[PDB]
């Protein structure tokens, strides 16, 4: 992975704090809970996904890492093997998309409705409706890998593997949108499943010890290669698409601080 490892300067005090707001929310209830979420490394994960990140920013992306890891734990019991009750609670949670939740809905669904809240604010419409989409996407796959208990097993994970929220929380976490008709493009859909495909692999690798290894290694540089190629086709998908000067800026930024963070990020915190 020829990319620059990155972490935000302010990841000292984003870690510190990590706790306040799980706990806050109900998702952290014991200190051996507590305790074991310190030991995810989850703020590092995330100084780690958003750099550009610091204050409040990097703590929503904090925020998001901490949920995930806390939402995905709640399937890993009876529940995960049942489709219908994995399914009954991404419902309650994905209900946050569609407006406000009933006060009966379950703390992981008061917390991602606080996330996506703060997630939204200051975006376009747009961007909120296709960040929105995404989640949708994800809790889709959530509920259908559920239903199934090399070709056919990537084309499931790569919805579950949950990289797309990860990258639309780097726009947000940097107060930027990338050009819409160009996140749309050939070839930033390319970029983006190769981000997608990268985190699957290095996952299922670190997560060997407990899957698409039951020759990666050679997948992972044969994409990252194909990478660079993608990359420098941008400046002339910015002439297509004709951006101006705000717009090209803003398409580097997602390249560097979204697209690259989530290929790195993902390899420096497994290591």
């Amino acid at each position: 992975i020829p990319l620059p490892g990155r972490q935000s300067p302010d990841h000292a005090r984003a870690e510190a704090e990590q706790l306040a707001w799980p706990r806050s929310l109900g998702l952290i209830r014991s200190d051996a809970a507590a305790e074991r979420h310190l030991r995810g490394g989850y703020a590092d994960l995330a100084s780690r996904f958003y750099p550009h990140a610091t204050g409040a920013d990097l703590d929503l992306g904090v925020d998001l890492m901490s949920w995930w890891f806390l939402f995905d734990d709640l399937f890993d019991g009876p529940r995960g093997e049942n489709p219908e009750d994995t399914k009954q609670l991404t419902d309650q949670v994905a209900a946050a998309l569609d407006g406000p939740l009933p006060d009966t809905a379950p703390p992981i669904a008061h917390g991602f409705a606080d996330i996506w809240r703060r997630t939204c604010e200051g975006m376009t419409p747009a961007w909120c409706a296709r960040s929105a989409r995404h989640w949708r996407n994800y809790f889709d796959g959530y509920v259908d890998e559920a239903e199934s208990r090399a070709a056919q097993y990537l084309a499931m994970r790569r919805h579950t593997i949950g990289v797309q929220p990860t990258v639309d929380l780097a726009e947000r976490a940097g107060r930027f949108e990338v050009p819409h008709r160009v996140f749309d493009s050939a070839v930033m859909s390319a970029m983006l499943q190769i981000a997608v495909d990268v985190n699957l692999l290095l996952n299922d690798i670190a997560s060997l010890e407990k899957n698409m290894v039951m020759h990666m290694q050679n997948e992972v540089r044969a994409r990252l290669e194909q990478y660079l190629l993608l990359e420098s086709c941008l400046p002339k998908v910015g002439e297509i698409y004709q951006l101006d000067t705000a717009e090209r800026e803003a398409l580097e930024r997602y390249r560097t601080d979204a697209v690259r963070t989530v290929i790195r990020g993902s390899y420096d915190w497994h290591r």
